[PDB]
Protein backbone atom coordinates (compact mmCIF):
# COMPACT_ATOMS: atom_id res chain seq x y z
CA UNK A 1 0.00 0.00 0.00
CA UNK A 2 0.99 3.62 -0.67
CA UNK A 3 -0.68 5.09 2.44
CA UNK A 4 1.08 6.51 5.50
CA UNK A 5 -0.02 4.78 8.69
CA UNK A 6 -1.93 6.95 11.16
CA UNK A 7 -1.41 4.60 14.11
CA UNK A 8 2.37 4.80 13.73
CA UNK A 9 2.24 8.60 13.96
CA UNK A 10 -0.09 8.56 16.99
CA UNK A 11 -0.31 5.94 19.77
CA UNK A 12 1.45 3.21 17.78
CA UNK A 13 0.83 0.66 15.05
CA UNK A 14 0.17 -2.76 16.64
CA UNK A 15 1.19 -4.48 13.38
CA UNK A 16 4.85 -3.59 14.04
CA UNK A 17 7.04 -4.29 11.01
CA UNK A 18 4.27 -6.28 9.29
CA UNK A 19 1.97 -3.32 8.59
CA UNK A 20 0.76 -3.09 5.00
CA UNK A 21 1.13 0.71 5.13
CA UNK A 22 4.13 3.03 5.10
CA UNK A 23 5.60 4.01 8.48
CA UNK A 24 7.07 7.52 8.37
CA UNK A 25 7.54 10.23 10.99
CA UNK A 26 5.66 12.84 8.93
CA UNK A 27 2.16 12.80 7.40
CA UNK A 28 3.79 13.43 4.00
CA UNK A 29 6.75 11.82 2.25
CA UNK A 30 8.26 13.29 -0.92
CA UNK A 31 10.18 10.82 -3.08
CA UNK A 32 11.95 10.68 -6.44
CA UNK A 33 11.99 7.49 -8.54
CA UNK A 34 15.60 6.59 -9.40
CA UNK A 35 15.92 3.46 -11.50
CA UNK A 36 13.54 1.07 -9.74
CA UNK A 37 13.68 2.60 -6.25
CA UNK A 38 11.80 5.52 -4.72
CA UNK A 39 14.26 7.71 -2.82
CA UNK A 40 13.52 10.26 -0.11
CA UNK A 41 14.20 13.93 -0.78
CA UNK A 42 16.29 15.71 1.84
CA UNK A 43 14.25 18.88 2.42
CA UNK A 44 10.72 17.53 2.48
CA UNK A 45 9.28 20.36 4.55
CA UNK A 46 10.36 22.93 1.95
CA UNK A 47 8.92 20.88 -0.93
CA UNK A 48 5.67 20.46 1.03
CA UNK A 49 5.49 24.19 1.74
CA UNK A 50 5.88 24.91 -1.97
CA UNK A 51 3.35 22.25 -2.97
CA UNK A 52 0.66 23.36 -0.51
CA UNK A 53 0.71 26.89 -1.92
CA UNK A 54 -1.74 26.79 -4.87
CA UNK A 55 0.05 29.66 -6.61
CA UNK A 56 3.41 27.84 -6.58
CA UNK A 57 3.94 25.03 -9.09
CA UNK A 58 7.76 25.33 -9.21
CA UNK A 59 10.15 24.48 -6.38
CA UNK A 60 13.94 24.65 -6.70
CA UNK A 61 15.32 22.37 -3.97
CA UNK A 62 18.95 21.32 -4.08
CA UNK A 63 20.23 21.13 -7.64
CA UNK A 64 16.87 20.03 -9.06
CA UNK A 65 13.77 21.98 -10.06
CA UNK A 66 10.42 20.39 -9.16
CA UNK A 67 7.27 20.90 -11.24
CA UNK A 68 4.18 20.04 -9.20
CA UNK A 69 1.81 20.19 -12.19
CA UNK A 70 3.74 17.35 -13.86
CA UNK A 71 5.08 15.80 -10.63
CA UNK A 72 8.57 15.46 -12.06
CA UNK A 73 11.98 16.78 -11.01
CA UNK A 74 14.60 17.35 -13.71
CA UNK A 75 12.89 14.75 -15.92
CA UNK A 76 12.80 12.16 -13.12
CA UNK A 77 9.32 11.44 -11.70
CA UNK A 78 8.36 12.25 -8.12
CA UNK A 79 5.54 11.46 -5.72
CA UNK A 80 4.05 12.52 -2.38
CA UNK A 81 2.92 9.75 -0.06
CA UNK A 82 0.26 10.96 2.36
CA UNK A 83 -1.93 9.99 5.27
CA UNK A 84 -5.62 9.39 4.49
CA UNK A 85 -7.79 12.38 3.63
CA UNK A 86 -9.38 13.91 6.72
CA UNK A 87 -12.94 13.31 5.47
CA UNK A 88 -12.40 9.52 5.61
CA UNK A 89 -11.67 9.38 9.37
CA UNK A 90 -13.25 10.89 12.50
CA UNK A 91 -12.18 14.34 13.64
CA UNK A 92 -10.05 12.81 16.41
CA UNK A 93 -7.50 11.80 13.74
CA UNK A 94 -5.30 14.89 13.87
CA UNK A 95 -2.66 13.48 11.50
CA UNK A 96 -5.01 12.99 8.55
CA UNK A 97 -4.47 15.22 5.53
CA UNK A 98 -6.73 18.25 5.12
CA UNK A 99 -7.25 19.06 1.44
CA UNK A 100 -8.30 22.54 0.30
CA UNK A 101 -10.02 23.14 -3.04
CA UNK A 102 -9.30 26.40 -4.88
CA UNK A 103 -10.64 27.98 -8.05
CA UNK A 104 -8.67 30.64 -9.93
CA UNK A 105 -10.58 33.90 -10.28
CA UNK A 106 -10.60 36.69 -12.87
CA UNK A 107 -8.00 38.73 -10.97
CA UNK A 108 -5.52 35.83 -11.30
CA UNK A 109 -5.52 34.52 -7.70
CA UNK A 110 -6.73 31.35 -5.99
CA UNK A 111 -9.94 31.39 -3.92
CA UNK A 112 -11.01 28.62 -1.56
CA UNK A 113 -14.44 27.23 -2.37
CA UNK A 114 -16.85 28.73 0.16
CA UNK A 115 -14.79 31.90 0.62
CA UNK A 116 -20.26 32.67 -2.57
CA UNK A 117 -20.16 29.00 -3.55
CA UNK A 118 -22.66 26.68 -1.86
CA UNK A 119 -19.92 24.02 -1.55
CA UNK A 120 -16.71 23.95 0.49
CA UNK A 121 -13.52 21.92 0.63
CA UNK A 122 -15.05 19.25 2.88
CA UNK A 123 -17.99 18.82 0.48
CA UNK A 124 -15.81 18.53 -2.62
CA UNK A 125 -13.16 16.34 -0.97
CA UNK A 126 -15.81 13.94 0.34
CA UNK A 127 -17.47 13.68 -3.07
CA UNK A 128 -14.06 13.19 -4.73
CA UNK A 129 -13.06 10.45 -2.29
CA UNK A 130 -16.34 8.60 -2.82
CA UNK A 131 -16.20 9.20 -6.60
CA UNK A 132 -13.06 10.57 -8.33
CA UNK A 133 -14.70 10.75 -11.80
CA UNK A 134 -17.78 12.73 -10.79
CA UNK A 135 -19.09 16.13 -11.80
CA UNK A 136 -20.37 18.39 -9.02
CA UNK A 137 -23.07 20.98 -9.81
CA UNK A 138 -22.92 24.04 -7.60
CA UNK A 139 -24.11 27.64 -7.51
CA UNK A 140 -22.46 30.98 -6.76
CA UNK A 141 -24.41 34.20 -6.78
CA UNK A 142 -26.93 33.79 -9.59
CA UNK A 143 -24.52 31.67 -11.66
CA UNK A 144 -24.44 27.88 -11.98
CA UNK A 145 -21.36 25.73 -12.50
CA UNK A 146 -20.19 22.15 -12.94
CA UNK A 147 -16.89 21.11 -11.37
CA UNK A 148 -15.22 18.25 -13.25
CA UNK A 149 -12.87 16.23 -11.06
CA UNK A 150 -11.22 14.20 -13.82
CA UNK A 151 -10.50 17.44 -15.67
CA UNK A 152 -10.19 19.48 -12.47
CA UNK A 153 -12.00 22.47 -13.98
CA UNK A 154 -15.15 24.44 -13.22
CA UNK A 155 -17.44 25.44 -16.09
CA UNK A 156 -20.26 27.98 -16.01
CA UNK A 157 -23.09 26.04 -17.64
CA UNK A 158 -24.60 29.16 -19.24
CA UNK A 159 -21.48 30.81 -20.69
CA UNK A 160 -19.27 27.67 -20.80
CA UNK A 161 -16.44 29.78 -19.37
CA UNK A 162 -13.84 27.52 -17.76
CA UNK A 163 -11.63 28.11 -14.73
CA UNK A 164 -8.87 26.02 -13.20
CA UNK A 165 -9.46 24.09 -9.98
CA UNK A 166 -6.62 22.86 -7.77
CA UNK A 167 -6.56 20.56 -4.74
CA UNK A 168 -3.72 21.01 -2.25
CA UNK A 169 -3.14 20.06 1.40
CA UNK A 170 -2.76 22.38 4.34
CA UNK A 171 0.88 22.78 5.34
CA UNK A 172 2.26 21.48 8.63
CA UNK A 173 5.96 21.83 9.54
CA UNK A 174 7.83 19.05 11.30
CA UNK A 175 7.99 20.93 14.60
CA UNK A 176 4.20 21.23 14.65
CA UNK A 177 3.97 17.49 13.96
CA UNK A 178 6.14 16.99 17.04
CA UNK A 179 3.78 19.24 19.00
CA UNK A 180 0.83 17.15 17.79
CA UNK A 181 2.63 14.01 18.98
CA UNK A 182 2.79 15.51 22.50
ZN1 LIG B 1 1.03 0.71 10.57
Amino acid sequence: SEEICLDHLCKGCPLNGSCSKVHFHLPYRWQMLIGKTWTDFEHMETIEKGYCNPGIHLCSVGSYTINFRVMSCDSFPIRRLSTPSSVTKPANSVFTTKWIWYWKNESGTWIQYGENSNVDSSYLESLYQSCPRGVVPFQAGSRNYELSFQGMIQTNIASKTQKDVIRRPTFVPQWYVQQMKR
